[PDB]
């Protein structure tokens, strides 16, 4: 029994044995310069043979061999278009991809090789894709349910694909009339992702959809601190736990492993605060399939 539209999904119809290829028809860079890295928004052409489903991974084999002479192990990547695409026709992919760049040990500088690869595609080139990969972060099936999403950074992925579905699309089976809430965590103002098709979705369903955005660097609470995500979240606390004692209530978060922390020790504090064990109550959330979770 799924409270997730987990019903005739598909998953690894391609495999890194035999990915699909497709090409590259755009790459843009959505992130201002000012941005502590970049953020680039791509699309690709699949032509209909990845089926995939809002809240989805696809699997990028970038090209090139490892040290030992052997294709590169694949990165997973979610899904950042709704089922039916940026161009409504369920043909093409696209993807939010943050480019890697650290400093190894010797002072030397180190780009990831699949956000290298993939952010420096040009249109017109191939890449090989394995998936759909994925059940855990699948929409609930209930067209009426509160949906509370999370993410930060490029965890905002998963949600422009609900989002568009729900807002930007015209199904016939299918009819948002809940509430989504979006919180979105970045460092600056010029790594707000998206922002433009949010503050649409907002003009359009006013009443079904919230949204607050946390810039780290830029904004702090009273006490002056640094306004993370949690920090923003806190603020709502009281309304948020009364709308996570709900059924009808879906928690998805996604991004970067650190954040999970950070919104643990709030809710460790809000439900002690009412004599609840936040480690056995997230355990039944996490049961009920109302805790949902990807972060990397
Ligand atoms: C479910 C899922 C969805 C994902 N969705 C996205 C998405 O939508 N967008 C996105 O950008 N990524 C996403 N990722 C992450 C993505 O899969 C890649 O890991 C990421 O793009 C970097 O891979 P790479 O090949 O560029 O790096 P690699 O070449 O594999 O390099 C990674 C390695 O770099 C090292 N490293 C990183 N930072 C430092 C540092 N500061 N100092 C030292 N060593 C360091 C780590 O040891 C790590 O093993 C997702 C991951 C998962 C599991």
């Amino acid at each position: 029994h799924s409270k997730k539209m987990e019903e005739g999904i598909t998953v690894n119809k391609f495999k890194p044995k035999t990915p699909y290829v497709g090409r590259c028809l755009l790459n843009t860079k959505i992130t201002g310069d000012d941005a502590p890295g970049e953020t680039w928004h791509m699309v690709f052409s699949h032509e209909g043979e990845i089926p995939y489903r809002e809240g989805q991974s696809v699997g990028v084999i970038p090209d090139g061999e490892d040290k030992n002479g052997k294709p590169h192990k694949l990165r997973l990547y979610s899904i950042a278009s709704s089922a039916l695409g940026d161009f409504g026709d369920a043909k093409s992919v696209s993807l939010c991809v943050k480019r890697l760049i650290y400093t190894n040990d010797a002072g030397e500088t180190i780009k990831g090789v699949c956000s290298n690869f993939l952010c420096d595609l040009k249109p017109g080139a191939e890449v090989k894709l394995t998936g759909p990969v994925g059940k855990e972060m699948l929409m609930p099936k209930d067209p009426n349910a509160t949906i509370i999403m999370l993410g930060t950074g490029t965890g905002i992925a998963p949600f422009r694909s609900f989002l568009w579905k729900m807002f930007f699309e015209k199904h016939d089976d299918y009819k948002f009339n809940g509430l989504a809430w979006l919180f979105l965590g970045v460092p600056t103002s010029s790594s707000l992702l998206y922002k433009e098709e949010f503050e649409k979705m907002k003009e359009k369903a006013p009443d079904n959809f919230r949204l607050d955005f946390a810039v780290s660097r830029e904004q702090t609470n009273e006490k002056g601190e640094k306004m993370y995500i949690q920090t923003r979240m806190a603020q709502y606390a009281v309304e948020l736990w009364e709308m996570l004692k709900k059924d009808n209530t879906y928690f998805y978060m996604c991004g970067l492993k650190g954040m999970e922390k950070g919104i643990d020790d709030i809710m460790v504090s809000l439900a002690a605060a009412e004599g609840i064990d936040w480690i056995e109550y997230k355990r039944q959330l996490k049961k009920a399939e109302q805790w949902n979770v990807a972060v990397y």
